[PDB]
Order: structure tokens, then C-alpha cells, then sequence
């Protein structure tokens, strides 16, 4: 139905635009929420949390954290116009079509890929009242778009063949970074019919290693420099949604506070200052998402995630004037002020940079049996996070057989690594407390403070899993619930 080049471009544009648009989803409500280290009620700033059914785990067909499937099947059949539409075409060269094509099967992947961890089984929209195909099913067509997607990149390693913007569209990279992801779960985590294949290790390692190897990329020395809006799409990320000034902004002043109308102005900071608006935000934030103050105190002071991360919030006692923690609050990727001196919250959502790659290679390490490359991966993190602080004797991770024990620090790591990032929630679906047994989720050792698992393996293995809503189910009646809910 185009006809031009530009019509094309444009819509791949639009795509980008629709994929920014579900990244709150994506890293937010899918990635954190369910993690087990945020809190529930009044936040220390004084307002009623946001989602707090997702985050104490109350799922069923009346309470299922999101409606209509995330709402993405939307933006699935405008990937599936794209590549009707694009495979056949005459009006673009074969390398800008093979690129667009690379990264529409490359996104139609990665849509599913949430939507397989999040229901399992779903309707296959490639081409409503549709069935759900079962969980193999949808793999099988994930893992068909991943090599769809290799096959169309080929050699094509540029980030930025156009010119359109540097790491915000899609690439090859990202492609073998979702493989990486995908391929690992594979090896790992049954659903339904999807039965975890140790086989798979092997495609994951391979394909993380070449996004060590063949790109150019590398970790920065100082971890604020990461999410800096002022040095975006640097050498250490692989693929961000890009939030711009003037276009849209994200809702990261939600972790924050509300000058206007809250309390953590009136308290203080560490150095007993009174805490007025710290961050420099203005009226613009509110705390609406806050992590247990137990997230904030696992980190060492020499660990300078911590304080690019977090500002923490202190009651003063009355008598003795001594502080103590009473909230935090993120300041990790709230964008700039601009000069007219509004906070504007343009960070850049980053889905992949080089850390992720590290840590999940050192998680194929543990499964291997590589406990040499466990422990380098994890200090190559560390080393970074310690800056001129890093001393081997009070933080590097020594080696050890024990497979638990390197599991857990891996899960640590990207614990304080990867905070607002979208990881916990997948790595306790993911990681195990042996090899070939118990996902964290399930244990106390998952757990924010080790007491207790987030779920209840003997009541709770349907929740592993998101239920749809009793709406749809009545209205559609190709969808069954997904299984094990009422």
C-alpha cells in the first residue's frame, strides 16, 4: 500500500515511538513491581502508593495488574503491517530494508518475549476472537523472529546506518542481547509446554559474547555517567528508549517527592540539613513508587551507585538531634533542569548496556560450572561500582563452588546494579536456588531481607504467571484464564 521511502522511515519511526510509549510497562510494572523490595500504603512523602496490588502479589481475575494483554497486541499487528507491507517492496535499497526488516522482527520478538513471561500462552497475532497459543507455541514463533531478524541484520553491526539516532533504534546488538535473554530463560524456566532445554545455554553464551566482542562497546568509569541525559546513547549502552525535551518525558518524578504538598521537604538530609528541594525538581514530583529502605542500606557508602541511585530522607530526634533513615528517593534517571529551571525527566529508559551482559553471562558461567568467570564477571560490576574506593580485600567476591552461593551474589549484584531497570522481577522467575532447582521467587534467599519467599510455592504456583480480566474473559470467548487462577 506505500510507495515511497519515506513512508516507510516514517512508520519505523512510529514504531519507536509506540515501543517508548510501553516502556514504563516493560521496565516498571513488568520488570520491578512484582520484585519484593517496594513498599505498600502511605509512602514516606505521605501519599498512597501506586499498583499496590501487583506489589503484594494480589492477582486474580479482578485484580490482574494490567488490562487488555498490556495492551500490546496493537502494536504487534502494526509490525505485522510493516513486514506485508516492506518484504516485497521496490522503492528501498535491500540494506535499508533489511535493516528496518532486522528490527521489526527483532521487535515482534521482543513483544512477545514479555508477553510469554508475563501469560505464558497468548493469542500468535502475525497476520479479535482469538484462542491463546500455548507457551510453546509462542516461543517457537519468538525464537523464529530472532533468527528472521540475524538473518536480515547480517553483517550489518552499525548502530547507526541512517543517522537517525545513535543506540535509540533498534539493532543487531540488541538482537543478540534479546537472544542472550530469551535463550537463557529457555535453558532455565518451564512454562506450560516450554520445557527448560540446558541445550539452549550454549545459543546464549554465544550470542552475548559477540555483543562483548564485536561492537565497540564498553563500560564507563563512573556509573552516573550511564544515565547522564547529557551523554546519552554512550559506549556502554546497547539499545534505550529515547525521552526528548519538547516530545515526551517519562514519569520518573513519581520515586520522588511532591514539594508542593508533601513531608520529606520538612525532614532532613544525611548531613542534617534541612532536605527543601534537594534534588531540584520543584513541584514536579511526587513519591508514588518507593523501595524498602532495606534496598538503600545494602549498599556500601563506598559504592557509588548508592548516592547515584538514592538521596535518602531522616527524621531528627528531638532531644539528642540525632537522624534516622526514614525514606528514599531516586535520583538515578531524572533527566535535567533546563534554563528556564524546570526539571524536565528526559533520562533515556535503557533496556540493554554492557553490565547486563556481563552478569547474565556470569549466571551461564554458574550453570556451567565456570565458578572462575562467576566471580570475574561480578567484579568487573563491582570494581566499577567502588570507583576509587575499590579495594579487593574489603569487596571483591571470592570464588566458590557453591552454585547457591554464586547465584545469589549474581542476583545481588543486579540487585544494586540494575535498580529502576526492570530486572527483579525476571531474575526471581529465573533464578534458581540449585542447579535444576527451586526459582528464587520461591525462597526466603530471594527475598529483600531472606525471611520469607515472595511466593508461596505450594498455593501460589499459578502466580508465577498474570491472570486476565473476568471483562475480557466474558466478552471473548476464545481467551480461557490463564491457568491455575479461579
Amino acid at each position: 500500500y506505500w510507495k515511497t521511502e519515506a513512508q516507510a522511515t516514517a512508520y519505523i519511526d512510529g514504531i519507536h515511538k509506540h515501543l517508548r510509549d510501553a516502556a514504563w510497562q516493560h521496565t516498571i510494572t513488568f520488570g520491578e513491581l512484582r520484585g519484593g523490595r517496594f513498599i505498600t500504603g502511605a509512602s514516606s512523602d505521605g501519599m498512597g502508593v501506586s499498583n499496590g496490588d501487583i506489589i503484594l502479589q494480589n492477582f486474580d481475575e479482578t485484580h490482574t495488574g494490567v488490562s487488555k494483554f498490556g495492551d500490546l497486541f496493537g502494536r504487534i499487528t502494526n509490525l505485522n503491517l510493516f513486514i506485508a507491507r516492506v518484504t516485497d517492496a521496490t522503492y528501498l535499497s535491500d540494506e535499508m530494508k533489511n535493516f528496518y526488516l532486522g528490527e521489526v522482527y527483532g521487535l515482534r520478538a521482543f513483544y512477545y518475549f514479555d508477553l510469554y513471561r508475563i501469560y505464558g500462552g497468548v493469542p500468535l497475532r502475525l497476520t479479535l476472537y482469538m484462542a491463546r497459543s500455548t507457551p510453546k507455541e509462542v516461543m517457537t514463533q519468538i525464537k523464529s523472529d530472532l533468527n528472521k531478524s540475524m538473518e536480515y541484520f547480517g553483517n550489518m553491526n552499525d548502530f547507526d546506518p541512517y543517522k537517525r539516532g545513535k543506540k535509540v533504534y533498534w539493532s543487531k546488538a540488541a538482537t543478540e542481547c534479546l537472544m542472550g535473554e530469551v535463550y537463557l530463560w529457555t535453558s532455565k524456566v518451564t512454562t506450560g509446554d516450554d520445557v527448560a532445554n540446558p541445550a539452549d545455554l550454549t545459543i546464549a553464551k554465544t550470542h552475548l559474547e559477540s555483543v562483548l566482542n564485536n561492537y565497540n562497546l564498553k563500560m564507563l568509569d563512573d556509573f552516573s555517567q550511564v544515565f547522564n541525559a547529557k551523554n546519552k546513547a554512550n559506549d556502554e549502552i546497547i539499545f534505550a528508549i529515547r525521552f526528548l525535551e519538547g516530545e515526551a518525558t517519562n514519569s520518573n518524578g513519581t520515586f520522588t517527592y511532591n514539594v508542593g504538598t508533601g513531608s520529606t521537604k520538612n525532614r532532613y538530609q544525611a548531613n542534617g540539613e534541612v532536605f527543601g528541594d534537594a534534588l531540584d525538581i520543584q513541584n514536579t514530583g511526587n513519591q508514588t513508587y518507593e523501595y524498602n529502605k532495606a534496598v538503600y542500606q545494602n549498599f556500601d557508602d563506598a559504592d557509588t551507585r548508592k548516592e547515584a541511585t538514592f538521596i535518602a530522607s531522616y527524621n531528627k530526634d528531638g532531644k539528642t538531634g540525632e537522624l534516622s533513615l526514614y525514606g528514599t528517593h531516586v535520583r538515578k534517571n531524572i533527566g535535567y533542569v533546563n534554563a528556564q529551571g524546570a526539571r524536565v525527566y528526559c533520562g533515556d529508559y535503557i533496556f540493554y548496556r554492557l553490565p547486563w551482559v556481563y552478569l547474565t553471562l556470569a549466571e551461564i558461567a554458574n550453570m556451567e560450572g565456570d565458578n572462575a568467570a562467576v566471580a570475574k564477571y561480578i567484579n568487573l560490576v563491582r570494581k566499577r561500582a567502588y570507583g576509587n574506593a575499590w579495594d579487593e580485600t574489603l569487596y571483591a567476591y571470592p570464588e566458590t563452588a557453591d552454585f547457591t552461593t554464586n547465584e545469589l551474589a549474581i542476583l545481588h549484584e543486579k540487585d544494586k546494579e540494575f535498580i529502576q531497570e526492570g530486572q527483579r522481577w525476571w531474575d526471581l522467575r529465573r533464578m534458581t536456588l540449585t542447579k535444576g532447582g527451586t526459582p528464587l521467587v520461591f525462597c526466603k534467599e530471594g527475598s529483600l531481607l531472606g525471611d520469607a519467599p515472595i511466593l508461596n510455592k505450594s498455593t501460589e504456583a499459578h502466580k508465577l504467571l498474570w491472570p486476565i480480566e473476568k471483562t475480557m474473559l466474558n466478552k471473548d470467548p476464545a481467551l480461557e484464564q490463564t491457568p491455575g487462577y479461579k
